[PDB]
């Protein structure tokens, strides 16, 4: 896309096994078809190219395990509408995440939702998800022969001028947003 990467940051409600959790929503416009984005979303060989190589059943009624991140199960998977997974991140509570696509003219509305009970986690995941949407932005339409940095930006607080401010700025939005989400 030779255009403004149209991100719409949002908040809402979504039930999880723990209870009615709070949810961050990233709706980013990409100037490619659902078909293109849905291949990236569901196929493991496409998922590792912006995110993490998922090991498990990868099917609804079964489990998955992202290596060096989180485990969980697959609740739903519905082509080309939405796939839905529950996300157990270590230390943090369980979550209900989905990646969802709606077609839209000369583009596709990508809709990513993460519902956790931890407002702490909602700020951090909005950072780590838009990081995945950075590499996915490139992987859809921009250029991505192989991301040299998978997650070598700045986790928590790693002394690095560019990466510290960029991770803060992401979470500064999501912080204000989730406090408003209530």
């Amino acid at each position: 896309m030779a255009s403004g990467q149209a991100t719409e940051r949002a908040l809402g409600r979504r039930t999880i096994p723990a209870g009615e959790a709070r949810s961050i929503i990233i709706r980013q416009r990409y100037d490619a078809p659902v078909d293109e984005v849905w291949s990236a979303c569901t196929d493991p060989n496409r998922i590792n190219r912006w995110f993490i190589e998922p090991k498990g059943d990868l099917r609804e009624g079964g489990n998955f395990a992202l290596q060096g991140n989180a485990s969980g199960d697959i609740l739903r998977c519905e082509p080309p509408r939405r796939l839905t997974i529950s996300w157990v991140y270590e230390g943090k509570p369980d979550s209900e995440v989905e990646l969802r696509l709606s077609e839209e003219g000369d583009g596709t509305l990508l809709e990513l939702e993460h519902a956790t009970t931890s407002e702490q986690m909602l700020v951090e995941v909005g950072v780590g998800w838009e990081m995945a949407l950075d590499f996915l932005g490139m992987f859809i339409r921009g250029d991505l022969p192989g991301g040299p940095v998978p997650e070598d930006a700045a986790e928590e607080f790693e002394p690095s001028p560019e990466m510290m401010r960029i991770s803060q700025e992401r979470g500064e939005a999501w912080a204000a947003l989730v406090h408003s989400g209530s």
